[PDB]
């Protein structure tokens, strides 16, 4: 009832002073104030380019070639400053200054006294400022250095040079994609990109509450849950404090346990009844339960601290296939609550190049995966680690999370200084995320980094989850169809974004892609949205993937912009849909497919199926119809085709299915089928049809009508005849 | 000025494996005897204090840092053995070529060997091929023959003795012949011995009284006729006198490093504290013939 | 001011496997040539002093930290080769996009290959596909063909 702890936000308006970084970087408050620079208003959480654009000092980086105009600020320093009132601290309490995100190399001062030196963009930074804080008004100053210039303080190994990830990224703990990628612009940025708060703690406080599902019995509605509790506990308070442990759901108390605190750290085991297991989408309900622990004085009832979260009773195992194709990647399958689950989902890339806006995108971005019905998502190591709320949403909606540690495409230093920086980061992120039921896998894609540093962290701080040391042309080419990986990471096909997105990110004279009307030659602004990392004038490159892919499927590249959008999105839609159906149709050998990708992190031309502004490409709806719990699909056979139905649930379903020709209306097949639980079931073999065309699949399950299709024949097709088949099928609108 | 051991534990963040074991979470990040926090066979009595000797030592510029005696080979029927002396010293350079090591093996006044060697460097290996020496055996398999091994540093001209190290060694070889836990056998001087003995637990919850119990407690093993004793990792390491008695009565010693009943930290901080401890205890005890096994 | 190398060895407690070897115990904990303490083919002469050149060097803010040449592949029959240059430089941020790297492979004054690239970052990997070059062979197996490889950091505006 009575609250003896509190958290006061330091978010809001700050003062931001920026200037070019001298040869000797500015480290002190006196140097930052004596330096000659520009002072503007800043918003925390934020990025400095946001503050600068609000002051009219930079142009919108999302339009045209404006991204290259931010180049000089990579060599700048950034000085945050504000005042704050210190909260009332009683005798023994501790005041903690909390940073959710400092980007990156910065000296932190409170009342002119240094309290910390941050050097990791991806993790939290907490400082005990109890003794340095004064009565009344206090000063908080953060002086950030240039991340790019920090790289030259290090001598690189041979393996760290020439990778797709930037050499500037190798010796520093930052998201590698911020230096530029083929799917993200170069925007190093800086600033306080997550919350800054002031926490008041009691001498008796919870240091960590670690919930672990030892076992789960779904049929009996039981589970065994362990609580690893670490606290600060003055010895005078030993035997005078009790832990109050509650499992509840919507106010209704499931279990209550109280235990006297005779030592600072304890293991409490809870044997629960009447509790449902946590399942990913399709395989059941994502049952969640409020788990709460409080440190309570046994005499006065004083609540010294309380930790509350929603946990899910679930076990996860990575069943390795060590018989078939030893050494091949993807020879494994996820086992959730003892059931082998078929994984299907997207790779997760940055939500925004200015990551202070990540949090405002996460609700609608997770809703993309919910509408798609992904049961898994892989957080790519090129991005930052997402915050707690992303994993809360994945807990709530039953989306399993595969978490890469933040590494780019390359090899890294084997020396002690880098190993210590990565270990501190790994321990921080693991302790923070290890209680979310949606998280199922750590990945660190011999190397000391992947085979020793990260493995020792998972071994000591998360024994409950598996760890993995390591991770164009025609879509029916043998490079795709002959891949024997059970669990594949699909490469992705390009898709020209919607017209409204093109007209929003390109200048009016650059909306049309063809330079001087020459089909195949991209203008300079389209080359920038390749993404082109550096401002280098050249022709061709990554954008030629759009034309070469429509030239294989449709023979010729349309000159009209609207017809080019249809051709490009159609190739992307057919390719990605074909890859999902190919893996779902070849179960039980195939065990999962994680495709690239569902959402852009910036207005760009990419292989994502939905752009930065929420513009869904045609591939999104194609993929949606092949991601259902029960899906009737058609795989190519040696002679003819094979109508199949795949089931990613633990329940049996029945229904009827009808396969017809879209152009002639003739019935190729129509029969009743039994879709057995958690397996692929072949229905019937279909003969080869004459020439090109399309087949329409119409199946009915439990009074619900679902629709699919299959494009038969060999390319090249005629773009206008394919358009007629889409309209005559009645499933997907043209545009 | 001693601090609270229990409270020191809260200066550390424990890994999952260190929580919930039978050994106390307070024991996991500190280098103390785990049984002092309580056990099923020992009371909780954390205690504190200067529980062993406090002395002032005066050393000369020339001094012996370590005298490490190693038995390379033994031939009991021929009454021979090859003994190595690994000698480390502090030696000013002006004292190089001016000091000699005097190595003497003796048994009850009878001198077995007297070798003198000019000190030309600070560390040296002296091989001693001995005659008329009996091998060291555990109880039942023969005599626990011990010899006084003495090394002294002596000025060549003035004859002044700068330092002297003296202990009783035994000429013995130990091999662990492997063949499921416990699939091994101790080979002592080439013979396969059948081991029979007890585990060794704290002599007292107040460990400053261990030294007053060790004579009678070892006599329990002599009356019992144990030929082996396993010093439990829940206890402190026994002092030199315990191993002196085990040398004398022919009781082999299997020594656990001081670990509780659970997994420990994997971070560099704990590894550095444990390495320092292990180097200290190994150098202190590696010269006793009774000691035959280290266990982690 | 140089100290005694011999006396430095007594700052270290030696392990058992470091005592009794052919090399001196004084050699085990120090980073010196072990033969200086004596061997069966070299006398004992510890010595001391500044035994190699001492120089004062002046470096520009734009300077080459390391030029690492690596032969990926070679085809001696076709007189072709693939050479990589792992270049690490010191580069103030003001000089980013204003300096170019100039790479020249030559032999006895005749130029074989030349490549220019704008320095956009401090470290770079350059790939050179070379024609008309001979492979390096040990004695007997061919000629020890060498080529002068030069890299320079050049101001794109003034040519300095």
């Amino acid at each position: 009832s009575h609250m003896f702890v509190s958290e006061q936000s330091l978010n809001g308006r700050w003062t931001l002073k920026f200037f070019p970084q001298p040869a000797v970087p500015v480290m002190t408050i006196e140097g930052a104030e004596a330096a000659n620079g520009i002072v503007v208003d800043a918003v925390v959480p934020g990025n400095v380019e946001i503050d600068m654009e609000a002051a009219g000092l930079v142009e919108d980086p999302m339009v045209g070639n404006n991204i290259y105009k931010l180049r000089p600020y990579e060599g700048y320093q950034w000085y945050y400053s504000r005042t704050f009132a210190a909260p009332v601290v009683t005798e023994g309490q501790r005041l903690v200054l909390h940073f959710g995100g400092i980007d990156t190399f910065a000296e932190v001062y409170v009342n002119g006294i240094k309290v910390g030196s941050a050097d990791n963009m991806l993790i939290e930074h907490d400082y005990d400022i109890t003794s340095v804080v004064k009565e009344g008004e206090n000063r908080l100053d953060v002086i950030i250095r240039s991340s790019v210039m920090e790289a030259q303080n290090h001598f690189l190994g041979t393996l760290s040079i020439g990778n797709f990830s930037n050499e500037e990224s190798a010796p520093v703990r930052r998201a590698p994609s911020t230096y530029g990628w083929d799917i993200m612009p170069r925007l190093v940025s800086a600033g306080l990109w997550r919350d800054v708060t002031l926490r008041v703690e009691n001498p008796v406080t919870i240091v960590d509450a670690n919930w672990v599902t030892l076992s789960v019995n779904p049929k009996a509605r039981e589970a065994s849950e362990s609580l690893y509790l670490q606290t600060r506990l003055p010895f005078e308070m030993h035997d005078k404090v009790k832990a109050v442990i509650t499992i509840s759901r919507d106010g209704r108390q499931i279990l209550r346990k109280e235990a006297l605190m005779r030592k600072f750290a304890n293991l409490f085991t809870l044997n629960l009844s009447g509790v449902d297991a946590w399942w990913p989408r399709g395989y059941g309900e994502p049952a969640l339960y409020t788990a709460e622990v409080s440190l309570v004085d046994v005499t006065s009832g004083k609540i010294y601290d309380t930790k509350t979260s929603k946990i899910g009773f679930r076990t996860v195992k990575l069943e390795l296939d060590e018989v078939n194709l030893p050494g091949q990647p993807g020879q494994f399958q996820f086992i959730i609550n003892g059931e082998p689950v078929f994984a299907k989902g997207t790779n997760w890339v940055p939500l925004d190049a200015l990551h202070s806006r990540d949090a405002s995108h996460v609700e609608e971005a997770v809703q993309l995966m919910v509408e798609m019905n992904c049961n898994i998502v892989r957080c790519w190591g090129g991005n930052v680690y997402e915050d707690t709320h992303f994993f809360e949403l994945c807990d709530k909606y039953g989306i399993m999370v595969w978490q890469d540690f933040a590494m780019g495409c390359g090899n890294y230093s084997q020396r002690d200084n880098f190993a210590a920086a990565l270990e501190k980061e790994a321990i921080s992120v693991v302790v923070k995320l290890r209680n979310h039921p949606s998280l199922i896998l750590w990945s660190g894609n011999n190397d000391r980094v992947s085979r020793q540093v990260l493995s020792r962290v998972i071994y000591e701080f998360d024994p409950t989850r598996p760890y993995l040391p390591s991770s164009r042309g025609y879509y029916k080419d043998p490079f795709y169809t002959e891949n024997p990986s059970q669990f594949v990471s699909q490469i992705g096909y390009h898709g020209c974004p919607n017209r409204e997105t093109l007209e929003r990110m390109f200048s009016p004279d650059s909306v049309n892609p063809w330079q001087n009307g020459v089909v195949g030659m991209w203008n300079d602004e389209w080359q920038t949205k390749a993404n082109r990392i550096y401002d280098d004038k050249f022709q061709g490159g990554r954008n030629d993937l759009m034309t070469n892919q429509v030239r294989i499927i449709f023979g010729e590249v349309p000159a009209d912009l609207d017809d080019f959008i249809f051709a490009s999105q159609s190739v992307q839609a057919e390719a990605m849909k074909f890859f999902v159906e190919l893996w779902r149709g070849r179960r039980p050998y195939r065990t999962g497919i994680i495709w690239w990708n569902i959402r852009d992190g910036w207005p760009l031309l990419s292989d994502a199926i939905s752009d930065y502004w929420g513009g869904k490409k045609q591939a999104f709806y194609y993929m949606q119809n092949v991601h259902h719990d029960v899906c009737c699909l058609i795989n190519p056979a040696a002679n003819g085709y094979m109508l199949k139905v795949d089931n990613n649930t633990l329940k049996d379903f029945e229904g009827v299915v009808e396969v017809k020709d879209v152009a002639s209306g003739k019935q190729v097949f129509k029969g009743k089928f039994v879709s057995k639980a958690n397996q692929m079931s072949e229905i019937a073999t279909l003969p080869m049809q004459k020439g090109q065309g399309m087949l329409v699949i119409s199946y009915r399950i439990e009074g619900n009508e679902y629709f699919n299709h299959y494009l038969y024949g060999e390319p090249p097709y005629k773009l206008d005849q394919y358009r007629k088949w889409v309209k005559k099928c009645g499933i997907y609108e043209l545009e």
